[PDB]
Order: C-alpha cells, then structure tokens, then sequence
C-alpha cells in the first residue's frame, strides 16, 4: 500500500506514534517519506547483507527475521515479510522498540539526514488529526 501524506499521519497518531519518546507525529511522517516514499512494500538490500523492509525501513540484521541474514537478532521478534503489510501495526510496534534503544530517531539515517532540525510540522499541515 502506497499511503496518503495525511492518511499515514491518522494511522500513526491512531497507533500512538505521536509524541511517542518525544518526537512530534511530523517526525514519523517525515522519517517515512524519505525511508519508503510512504510505500509499505519497499525493501532495500544493505552492503552487510541485511535488508531493510516497509514504510520505516526496518533492518534485518537487528529487529525481524528474514532467513537469509546470519546472526539476526530478531528484537521485534517478527517475520520481516509482516513488515510490508497495509496494516503498519506491525511496524509501528517494531518502531517502538527502535526509538527507545537510546539513539532516539537516529536510529533512521534519513531522519537524521534529512527530517532533523527542518519544520517537520509541514508533514501534517492540512491534515484532519
Ligand atoms: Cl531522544
Ligand atoms: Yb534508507
Ligand atoms: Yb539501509
Ligand atoms: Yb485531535
């Protein structure tokens, strides 16, 4: 599913992303743009041989399971093929445990090279939260 700008701000705020360990929902939104371009499908293969999978780009040598990634930890204790579902719950949850392992939103290379210290407000401007 390739979601609306406004359509994802609903969904994350509904599972709690706003304000979530202090990051304003404009943030996520943000992150999600740039990771995925808000496309649920997306997968990208890292040089280490991990992947990362879904709208925030969740990687596979830490925080789901993929079968092809030696050592992966499973944090989120997940299939990374549940991560590319219409429904972010998956994700959103998985995201949670991302933001709160002490790097905050750094943990995403594109939050921090592109979303921090911007007016991420923009993200959610027009839309009915
Ligand atoms: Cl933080
Ligand atoms: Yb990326
Ligand atoms: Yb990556
Ligand atoms: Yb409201």
């Amino acid at each position: 599913k390739v979601f609306g700008r406004c359509e994802l701000a609903a969904a994350m705020k509904r599972h709690g992303l706003d304000n979530y360990r202090g990051y304003s929902l404009g943030n996520w939104v943000c992150a999600a743009k740039f990771e995925s371009n808000f496309n649920t499908q997306a997968t990208n293969r890292n040089t280490d041989g991990s992947t990362d999978y879904g709208i925030l780009q969740i990687n596979s040598r830490w925080w789901c399971n993929d079968g092809r990634t030696p050592g992966s930890r499973n944090l989120c204790n997940i299939p990374c093929s549940a991560l590319l579902s219409s429904d972010i719950t998956a994700s959103v949850n998985c995201a949670k445990k991302i933001v709160s392992d002490g790097n905050g939103m750094n943990a995403w290379v594109a939050w921090r090279n592109r979303c921090k210290g911007t007016d991420v407000q923009a993200w959610i401007r027009g839309c009915r939260l």
